[PDB]
């Protein structure tokens, strides 16, 4: 891989998110150790690991749940043994128990407390990357930037030097990074951020269906992926920052495969600012018809998109 980090999301611990705490093996699962080794064998050195804020910290501002922390640490052992980095993805959409950050129910400081606690646990783990928040939305770009700043500050106060992946609002879409239609863009709002540890990257997501939601197995053209990364890529370069494509996916059809090749090629060509990417998704709990799975079959076989991903890994 010409990029520093390439890999996949191992989805499952964030499943059935209505259920709190939920029960391990019933409502959610952590990955199998063999998942880590399978992806390592395909050249992937990075695993993004979604998990829920509510499951790791069952009361705001309170202690971490030790069983949940143990599950995360067990995944970290597997990643380390397979020479992989582990992105801790707080997979929460800027919400806690369905209430948005910035409401009276969930002050921005609560997110900083969560990350203070995780940083204290993982500050001495070089393999660990802090994915502050999956797809904030329903919060303005400046208000999210303030919440992100508080979180970065909290992490650095612990002495942690780990890479922090910082999203924007608007589901952190690459395509909409610079949009001012509805007010302040992510581009403008996030220029304010300061990381005293100088080890930050901006996390964007990009899907290729009509509304960039990844809800349909369509890529609207054979070039749309690279097209939608251009504005964000330029913003990174303009601001001397780095980026990370925390989620992206394409379905198994010719137009999508061309788009996939194009976007992977584009990131390699622009490796001065792209640190890497993690495909959405693998994990053992996707249904047979899920269009974006790269979890190997029970028969051991590779999924179709993996033949392309592996060429860039
Ligand atoms: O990106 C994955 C994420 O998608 C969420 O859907 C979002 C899309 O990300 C977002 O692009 C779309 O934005 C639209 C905007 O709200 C409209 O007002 C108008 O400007 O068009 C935009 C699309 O070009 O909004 C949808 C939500 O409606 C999924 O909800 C989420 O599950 C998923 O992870
Ligand atoms: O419907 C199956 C399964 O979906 C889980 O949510 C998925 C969702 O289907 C997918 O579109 C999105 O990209 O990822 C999420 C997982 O983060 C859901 O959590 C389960 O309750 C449900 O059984």
């Amino acid at each position: 891989h010409m990029l520093k980090y390439v890999g996949v999301n191992l989805s499952g611990a964030e499943f059935n998110s209505r259920k709190k705490p939920g029960t391990l093996f019933k409502d959610y699962t952590y990955p199998a150790a063999s998942d880590f080794s399978y992806f390592a064998g395909k050249g992937m050195n990075t695993i993004r690991l979604p998990f829920l804020w509510e499951r790791v910290q069952p009361e705001l501002n309170g202690p971490l749940d030790q069983a949940q922390l143990g599950l995360i640490k067990k995944s970290l052992e597997a990643a380390k043994a397979n020479k992989q980095y582990l992105i801790l993805d707080l997979h929460n959409y800027a919400t806690y128990s369905g209430k948005r950050i910035g409401t009276s129910d969930v002050p921005a400081g609560a997110l900083a407390d969560l990350w203070r606690r995780l940083a204290l646990e993982f500050k001495d783990d070089k393999a660990v990357i802090f994915g502050l928040m999956n797809e904030p939305n329903g919060i303005s770009a400046p208000d999210w930037a303030n919440a992100a700043q508080g979180t970065i500050t909290a992490i650095r106060k612990t002495g942690a030097k780990n890479l922090i992946l910082v999203p924007g609002t608007a589901y952190t879409g690459a395509h909409s990074w610079r949009s001012t239609s509805y007010g302040v863009s992510n581009a403008k709002a996030l220029e304010i951020l300061k990381d005293p540890g100088n080890n930050l990257a901006f996390e964007a997501h990009q899907y290729l269906d009509k509304d960039y939601s990844g809800t349909k197995p369509v890529c609207t053209s054979d070039s749309v992926g690279q097209e939608k990364l251009q504005g964000f890529t330029s913003w990174l370069r303009e601001n001397k920052q780095k980026g990370f494509l925390g989620e992206f996916a394409t379905a198994n059809n010719p137009v999508c495969d061309k788009a996939l090749e194009g976007m992977l090629t584009y990131m390699e060509k622009n490796s001065d600012v792209w640190l890497g990417w993690t495909w959405w998704a693998a994990g053992a709990w996707w249904k047979p018809d899920y269009p974006f799975t790269v979890q190997p079959g029970k028969d051991g076989s590779d999924k179709p998109q993996m033949a392309i991903l592996s060429k860039y890994a």
